[PDB]
């Protein structure tokens, strides 16, 4: 069930009611930022993973643009962009907001949110590695934008981006420091204590735990993924 | 009063109660977005021009990347990021909602706002002109990404981008299809007919009527603007 689809695999059914669905992939961080929401606010779900490689000609009916995450409900009405799926899942389930209600609160957030916005291009780029004279410059980049996080956390005094309790904004930017170690990047945070501190916070939340994944596997997917391998978006089962 | 502060320029005085302040330029399409909705929720606001060609050192206090729109309540909070300052608008104030409270319908709004995003990139590079044989090309661009959004128009049936009246994903799109007449790229939706009504019908809404700049003056800041002048800011008083 878990296996991804991909080119000729058949169009899904209709989402269930009581129910609703993502099109995901395990190691995809945008995805991720999705998977974070849907397990902290306990909303009963299925998951479909894509063959990001080799993708399902049903898939860009989903999403013209053929990106993951996307939301599927009973009523086959379809949600992407990842942070959109996470404030739509926010506003549409009961329980615990994850955004503050505060206009000037959750406005924040999504200020934060707009600081972070060059990371995601970053990693993309350090993943399919050029050669060894880019690295030093492309790690000078990370520790730039590490440094505005820093900032933050610097003139908030607080734990984490929207207090001192865990919120929608860190689960929307911990998808790419959950990263770091697999992809060798430990040292672009050795001048930013705060945000070191907040990584290993992180890590101790029960809804971060419950979704990490194995070194192992991140360097399987990885392997996988440079080499163009359709098999890389199912690697470890 | 409405000529723009720039360097050497005093910092302003606090926000008084039941008034938010705006830090706006006449001509930036972005700040517009905001000056739509301050203007469609009929707020009680005051209006800061910023020289963008000669920032004063205070504004970098305001926004550390130094850019309008500015939001600043009594309170001192300060609010950046135009489609983040026009969403607390609606949520902070009384009135009517221009973001729909529906989580699917906002969700499709931000959606096409996500589409929309590479157009006012295009329209920065267009205005700086290079040479003859890039602007067909750049021109090529926006029949692209106009196609889009008439897809969009087409799909939904409606007159406006979220139903037959006017809401928020209409104000965030408008500035810079406002500006194509003096930019003269009239041809660039000669094949999204929808697009082109919803033009039209836009420049009857009472709220973007009181705010359309002039022919005159768009080209008067333009010719300025093109010659790096600090007094391109504040053409036409
Ligand atoms: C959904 C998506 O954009 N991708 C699958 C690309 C991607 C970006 N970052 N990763 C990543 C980075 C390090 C380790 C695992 C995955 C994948
Ligand atoms: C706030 C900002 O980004 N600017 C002032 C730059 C800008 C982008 N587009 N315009 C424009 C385009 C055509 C006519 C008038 C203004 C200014």
């Amino acid at each position: 069930s878990a296996r991804s689809l991909g080119k000729g695999s058949a169009p899904p059914g209709p989402v269930p009611e009581g129910s609703i669905r993502i099109y995901s992939m395990r190691f995809c961080p945008f995805a991720e930022r999705t998977r974070l929401v849907l397990k902290a606010k306990g909303i009963r779900h299925e998951v479909i993973n894509i063959n990001l490689k080799n993708k399902p000609e049903w898939f860009f009916k989903k999403n013209p643009f053929g990106l993951v995450p996307v939301l599927e409900n009973s009523q086959g009405q379809l949600i992407y962009e990842s942070a959109i799926t996470c404030e739509y899942l926010d506003e549409a389930y009961p329980g615990k907001k994850l955004l503050p209600d505060d206009p000037y609160e959750k406005a924040c957030q999504k200020m934060i949110l707009e600081l972070f916005s060059k990371v995601p291009s970053l990693v993309g780029s350090f993943i399919r590695s050029q050669n060894k004279e880019d690295y030093a410059g492309l790690k000078e980049e990370f520790r730039k934008e590490f440094t505005k996080l820093e900032e933050v956390l610097t003139n908030k005094k607080t734990t984490f981006f929207g207090g001192n309790s865990i919120s929608m904004i860190d689960y929307l930017i911990w998808p790419w420091f959950e990263r770091l170690e697999a992809m060798k990047l430990n040292e672009c945070v050795d001048h930013t204590p705060k945000l070191k501190l907040w990584m290993a916070a992180m890590k101790e939340d029960p809804t971060v735990s419950a979704l990490l994944t194995s070194e192992k596997d991140w360097q399987g997917f990885l392997e996988l993924y440079l080499q163009n391998s359709p098999e890389a978006c199912d690697y470890g089962l």
